[PDB]
């Protein structure tokens, strides 16, 4: 596997090439979920192609990978928004020309609080000054984590390949720190504050779809099939 | 702060003093869904008093206990009932007394699946080989991550408290690990391993409550206090 041959900087670079590129955005409960929907469906999109390249992923069997991705979809776009939306205090970049703002969360019903918790998160990748390489990786390490325990000897063999490109992917986090200097001990602690971090993004993700899929039984979400085809995967 | 002054090994026998006992338990849906709920919340019970001992709770404010109890209450759960389910491959041990297998989930509606997860994690845990003092640290680090995010300028303060202790938990945990003599490398894999499970857990804990409060809603669970408090902090 190519993934297990690349070194932690071919490895960050690699992953630093598949990002995907920034859409566009395209206020009533029904027209904001509307354009928030409509953009999700378009990245869902991109997320797949970007996907295809985080390396390792391609080898697991195409189930497989459609796994993970309908496992991780929403984890994987909410860290996106945390992440673009961090110099942007009190505020939620979903797109270069759509910043809602905390109270816009308002207008769609028990959408604040996800709203909150995206904040919350957002500030603490300001604290901690996440880094772009950083941050690349955690996303690679959400597609491959997330599904892994809902995969059978075929499938010990899929875990322990996910569980080794996960070791990379760490050796490249800590090789990272290593050069920006970080004292050995700061290392593992910043491994640590990184990686739990996505305890909150797997709890958010998990309020998100609850939501998402109350919105959808609401009428109030148009009918985008790929969206619709993640969101089901869940259910 | 107490915690900010043990050294890694005073931390990790006041975690190992803290545990609580095992207690004993006391099949249809109903007779199922009380067992698992009559035990759950006595288990609360005991929670409660061994949260009071991690080093750091104690310096949160009285409400600020409440909240990380209510928010992690049943990821302890399952943490325990998976690490206690380790040496008994394909089967949960709910009690010493009340060994439940994977098929005996089909009884209650919606409960195999979130058995599988349980037995699944159970499993990672075996393959690991977790050690009992890894064990202790992870549950605490759960008390203390899971909400977190969910807390102003003495909230600020009580964050950093709380980051700090993650730290000086973290560096529990690389010290027992050195002291087992694993590679520096081995070292960080081990860490992101141990701390990617508690993705996993937070998963299965949002379906378990999503399911618990389906199981009330169907007037199957009985009117235990302790447990309706902590399933209501969630709703
Ligand atoms: C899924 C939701 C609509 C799509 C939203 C979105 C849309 C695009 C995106 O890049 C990230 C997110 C984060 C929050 C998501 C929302 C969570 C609640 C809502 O149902
Ligand atoms: C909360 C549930 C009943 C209580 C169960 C329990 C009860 C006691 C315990 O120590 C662990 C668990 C794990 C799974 C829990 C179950 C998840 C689904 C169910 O509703």
């Amino acid at each position: 596997s190519l993934a297990l041959s690349l070194t932690a900087d071919q490895m960050v670079s690699a992953l630093l090439d598949a990002e995907p590129p920034i859409l566009y955005s395209e206020f009533s409960e029904a027209s904001m979920m509307g354009l928030l929907t409509n953009l999700a469906d378009r990245e869902l999109v991109h997320m797949i192609n970007w996907a295809k390249r985080v390396p390792g992923f391609v080898d697991l069997t195409l189930h497989d990978q459609v796994h993970l991705l309908e496992c991780a979809w929403l984890e994987i776009l909410m860290i996106g928004l945390v992440w673009r939306s961090m110099e942007h205090p009190g505020k939620l970049l979903f797109a270069p020309n759509l910043l809602l703002d905390r109270n816009q969360g308002k207008c769609v019903e028990g959408m604040v609080e996800i709203f909150d918790m995206l904040l919350a998160t957002s500030s603490r990748f300001r604290m901690m000054n996440l880094q772009g390489e950083e941050f690349v990786c955690l996303k690679s390490i959400i597609l491959l984590n997330s599904g892994v325990y809902t995969f059978t000897l075929k499938s010990l063999e899929e875990k322990d390949h996910i569980h080794r490109v996960l070791d990379k992917i760490t050796d490249t986090l800590i090789h990272l720190m290593a050069k920006a200097g970080l004292t050995l001990q700061q290392q593992h602690q910043r491994l640590a504050q990184l990686l739990l971090i996505l305890s909150h993004i797997r709890h958010m993700s998990n309020k998100g779809m609850e939501h998402l899929y109350s919105m959808k039984c609401k009428n109030v979400v148009p009918l985008y099939d790929l969206l619709l085809e993640m969101l089901d995967a869940h259910r």
